[PDB]
């Protein structure tokens, strides 16, 4: 989850 968000932003 943390990674998904980091990449999205």
């Amino acid at each position: 989850l943390a990674m998904a968000l980091a990449q999205a932003l």
